[PDB]
Formats: C-alpha cells, sequence, structure tokens
C-alpha cells in the first residue's frame, strides 16, 4: 500500500540546496490533491525544505535523531514509518532522494510529474527499473502565466 509522489526535472533532478527552484503552482496543487487525507512520509531534509507541517495529512518524518517538533510524528526506520501510518490503504512517500530509494522497492504506484526544465541539481529521483512500471495515466500541460514550464502528470503502477 505504498506510493511515491515526486516532481522530476531534466535528468531526474528533484532538488538543489534544499529547494526545488521549480515554481509550478499547478504541480503543487496536484501534489495536494493526491496527498490530502493520507499519511505522508518524508525524510528530515525534506521536512526542513518544506519548513512547516502539511495540513490535512499525518506528517511522518524519518530521522535517526530525536524529533524536534511534536506537530508531526518522528520515526527512526522505514518499517516504523510504515507502522506509524496506521492501518490505511494508501501511504504517500514524499521524498527526498534518500527516502525515495528506500521506499521504491516496496511501493506499488508512482505519481511522477515530468517537468520540462533544466536544473543543475544535488538530488535525484531513483534510477528505477522502467520495465517494471505500467503507465495508467499521462496528462500534459503547456506552460502558462502561472507555470513557466510545461509538465506532465503521470501515474505508474507496478506490472
Ligand atoms: N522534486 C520533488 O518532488 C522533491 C520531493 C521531496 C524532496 N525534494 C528535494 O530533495 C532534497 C532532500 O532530499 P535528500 O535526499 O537530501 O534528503 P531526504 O531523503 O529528505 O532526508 C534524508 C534524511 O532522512 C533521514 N532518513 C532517511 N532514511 C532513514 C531511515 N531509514 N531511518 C532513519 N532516518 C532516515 C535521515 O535523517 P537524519 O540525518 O536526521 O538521521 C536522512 O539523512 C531537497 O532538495 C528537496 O527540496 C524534492
Ligand atoms: N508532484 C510533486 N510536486 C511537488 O511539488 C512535490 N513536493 C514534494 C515535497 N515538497 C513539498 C513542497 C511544498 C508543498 C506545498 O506547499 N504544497 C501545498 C499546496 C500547494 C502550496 O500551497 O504550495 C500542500 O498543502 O501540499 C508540498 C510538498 C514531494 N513530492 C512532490 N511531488
Ligand atoms: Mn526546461
Ligand atoms: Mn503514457
Amino acid at each position: 500500500m505504498i506510493s511515491l509522489i515526486a516532481a522530476l526535472a531534466v535528468d531526474r533532478v528533484i532538488g538543489m540546496e534544499n529547494a526545488m527552484p521549480w515554481n509550478l503552482p499547478a504541480d503543487l496543487a496536484w501534489f495536494k490533491r493526491n496527498t490530502l487525507n493520507k499519511p505522508v512520509i518524508m525524510g528530515r531534509h525534506t521536512w526542513e525544505s518544506i519548513g512547516r507541517p502539511l495540513p490535512g495529512r499525518k506528517n511522518i518524518i524519518l530521522s535517526s535523531q530525536p524529533g524536534t517538533d511534536d506537530r508531526v510524528t518522528w520515526v527512526k526506520s522505514v518499517d516504523e514509518a510504515i507502522a506509524a501510518c496506521g492501518d490505511v490503504p494508501e501511504i504517500m512517500v514524499i521524498g527526498g532522494g534518500r527516502v525515495y530509494e528506500q521506499f521504491l522497492p516496496k511501493a506499488q504506484k508512482l505519481y511522477l510529474t515530468h517537468i520540462d526544465a533544466e536544473v543543475e541539481g544535488d538530488t535525484h529521483f531513483p534510477d528505477y527499473e522502467p520495465d517494471d512500471w505500467e503507465s495508467v495515466f499521462s496528462e500534459f500541460h503547456d506552460a502558462d502565466a502561472q507555470n513557466s514550464h510545461s509538465y506532465c502528470f503521470e501515474i505508474l503502477e507496478r506490472r
């Protein structure tokens, strides 16, 4: 019952200095629509990148150190993170790079936004095995006044 959601620029770049530079409100909105009312699991750097809880979602932060904010749930292993979600039928893993690597093998579904942008990055989505993933949906959007790049929302399910 595990899904990854991520937005990927050119070469699978997902981040640079604890930021997406990416500003795509339509994508952030897609993210909200696919995560609201589900638990989200993230790594500590992603927690710091976002800088505040995501409302309307149980926020679960992976770290090895004691937690530093009781507005969210802290866990110290992948298995503890899954357990902490409660007994639900969709858990959303929201990154970052190191967390996506761990959860990939388990996960059954990938919500990937392909952004037509070149960013010189320090974090990448895993180089996953494409043969193992069926595209069940793909919608492309051209750039507009609110969104400076074109981008494509797709959902993959394991074959
Ligand atoms: N494009 C996107 O969709 C997207 C999504 C998410 C994030 N990002 C970007 O990705 C970057 C952050 O990713 P990152 O790869 O540097 O870091 P990350 O995966 O967010 O965080 C890694 C940290 O999480 C903790 N952690 C990971 N696995 C753990 C485990 N099994 N057990 C216990 N703790 C564990 C550790 O914290 P401790 O060191 O405290 O132990 C580890 O250093 C930023 O640039 C961010 O903006 C992009
Ligand atoms: N498709 C996708 N896009 C992303 O932007 C994204 N971001 C993360 C991790 N980082 C973030 C960063 C910001 C917000 C955010 O503020 N989103 C709001 C709605 C839009 C907004 O108000 O900015 C939210 O409540 O989720 C969410 C996740 C993980 N997977 C992703 N996946
Ligand atoms: Mn571009
Ligand atoms: Mn397709």
